[PDB]
């Protein structure tokens, strides 16, 4: 079911390898609902290339915007399994600090603040 169940760690550092080549400005992200998740619905799609210069306040945002939330919905964000300490670092400075031994930075997503 999750994307690393799903995908070899060989494939997943592959595919990272492979972004790398093909879309060398874009930080490769793995963003998956919560697996208790009642509220918010499922994403179209796991796997996002993020512009390496937005910050984690901007992902929020299009995350939000891509479920279709409306204002007073709640959207928590983890990275790499904990909260994030700051929403202003840009997603290059949060990769390189966060990022897994595959190459892929992971995100999960919550309505409550306890997941
Ligand atoms: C970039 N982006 C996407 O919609 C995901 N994406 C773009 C390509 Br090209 C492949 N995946 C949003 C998160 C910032
Ligand atoms: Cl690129």
């Amino acid at each position: 079911k999750t994307f690393k169940q799903r995908r070899t760690f060989e494939q997943r550092v592959e595919d990272v390898r492979l972004i790398r080549e093909q879309h060398p400005t874009k930080i490769p992200v793995i963003i998956e609902r919560y697996k208790g998740e009642k509220q918010l619905p499922v994403l179209d799609k796991t796997k996002f290339l993020v512009p390496d210069h937005v910050n984690m306040s901007e992902l929020i945002k299009i995350i939000r915007r891509r479920l279709q939330l409306n204002a007073n919905q709640a959207f928590f964000l983890l990275v790499n399994g904990h909260s994030m300490v700051s929403v202003s670092t840009p997603i290059s400075e949060v990769y390189e600090s966060e990022k897994d031994e595959d190459g892929f930075l992971y995100m999960v997503y919550a309505s409550q603040e306890t997941f």
